[PDB]
């Protein structure tokens, strides 16, 4: 997260962050057995890493749970990246309370002009590098589909929106991908991509979750 400020430890509890041998992309618990990320954060042998502010520090409130199961969007083109979601079964239930706890899905998309929190341990710089090792966070509009359109020409599906500032300055970065975009207490949002960090005229695009609402209630349904 570019020119964002550090949450508090558990201050976000649906967030988590996806740990093969490192922290390689966020995620948000939406049930006490399932996580869903972006598709372009697939791999195998992910550990699911809940109640964490410290990526690095053992501080007490983690729990380390593997992933039984990955399902990527059947329809993700990662040329595109259209269809940028991904759920992620744990083998076994999170144990929810006040520092890990689900984020309900959307019943209505976002409108523009609503202000959401983008949170991750993704980059810092929008020149260079520096990882943080506590979450941070990042409150963020989404922009209209006329102003995203004309950030990215003929790039932009009706499933992504963008939001952010076209001033630059504040935008999720590298390793803030798969991380949540909440608006109201629903996710709304799905870290996605973007051209660079930060940059002026170009705010971070993200998969439009209410598309999917239909999608992820039935494959949690049946696996
Ligand atoms: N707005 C952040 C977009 C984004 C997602 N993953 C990324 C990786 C590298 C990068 O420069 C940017 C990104
Ligand atoms: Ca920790």
């Amino acid at each position: 997260i570019v020119g964002g400020y550090t949450c508090g430890a558990n201050t976000v509890p649906y967030q988590v962050s996806l740990n093969s041998g490192y922290h390689f992309c966020g995620g948000s618990l939406i049930n006490s057995q399932w996580v869903v990320s972006a598709a372009h954060c697939y791999k195998s042998g992910i550990q699911v890493r809940l109640g964490e502010d410290n990526i690095n520090v053992v501080e007490g409130n983690e729990q380390f749970i593997s992933a039984s199961k990955s399902i990527v969007h059947p329809s993700y083109n990662s040329n595109t990246l259209n269809n940028d979601i991904m759920l992620i079964k744990l083998k076994s239930a999170a144990s929810l309370n006040s520092r890990v706890a689900s984020i309900s899905l959307p019943t209505s998309c976002a409108s523009a002009g609503t202000q959401c929190l983008i949170s991750g341990w993704g980059n810092t710089k929008s020149s260079g590098t520096s990882y943080p090792d506590v979450l941070k966070c990042l409150k963020a509009p989404i922009l209209s589909d006329s102003s995203c359109k004309s950030a990215y020409p003929g790039q932009i599906t009706s499933n992504m929106f963008c939001a952010g500032y076209l001033e630059g300055g504040k935008d999720s970065c590298q390793g803030d991908s798969g991380g949540p975009v909440v608006c109201s207490g629903k996710l709304q949002g799905i870290v996605s991509w973007g051209s660079g960090c930060a940059q002026k005229n170009k705010p971070g695009v993200y998969t439009k979750v209410c598309n999917y609402v239909s999608w992820i209630k039935q494959t949690i349904a049946s696996n």
